[PDB]
């Protein structure tokens, strides 16, 4: 998996995650964002930033 | 691999397989895992020129 | 080694340090060795629009 | 521990070095310039690397032929 090829899947999950961020984890209003997100990453690279969001997002409410 | 390492590392590849890329897949993709696409861009150019001119 | 990681992990700190960067000049580092400068100049721009954009609103 | 950037101006300066050396089969008085600009670019440690990288690969080449 090339250095282009991260790039490209970082840029579309930077923008899918920051779409989240402003939404309040609603999937439906990043609906284009998440299907270039699945486009632009391997399966393996969707699995790990799917499950480190989640872990993120639940560390902070069990913090808060 | 910082990518002039993985770079030289292909180069290396093609001198001793006579310029067969074929021969050289797993080395292309560190080099392509390493460096940016402008970068191996210019650098395909670079050998393709420099190569040329060693034969000519 | 993946640029946008170690981005992540310097970025990370900077959240856990009160954006302070001197906290977390370590990873600056490892930043700065994974990414190309282009990069990060971009990367320092979105940072300090998303996390000025989070006060401006909170 | 260099940035990416160093690292690529680095190479950049040893390429047009190791190039010219090619170009006067290994004369140094002839790419004074570019060697000075190859010194400046990298690093101390990177600087000796390049040196004994570039004298093991002549020298391997020739005990070869």
């Amino acid at each position: 998996p090339s250095m282009k090829e991260r790039q490209v899947c970082c840029g579309a999950r930077d923008e899918y995650w920051k779409c989240l961020d402003e939404n309040l984890e609603d999937a439906s209003q990043c609906k284009k964002l998440r299907s270039s997100f699945e486009s632009s990453c391997p399966q393996q690279w969707i699995k790990y930033f799917d499950k480190r969001r989640d872990y993120l997002k639940f560390k902070e409410k069990f913090e808060a």
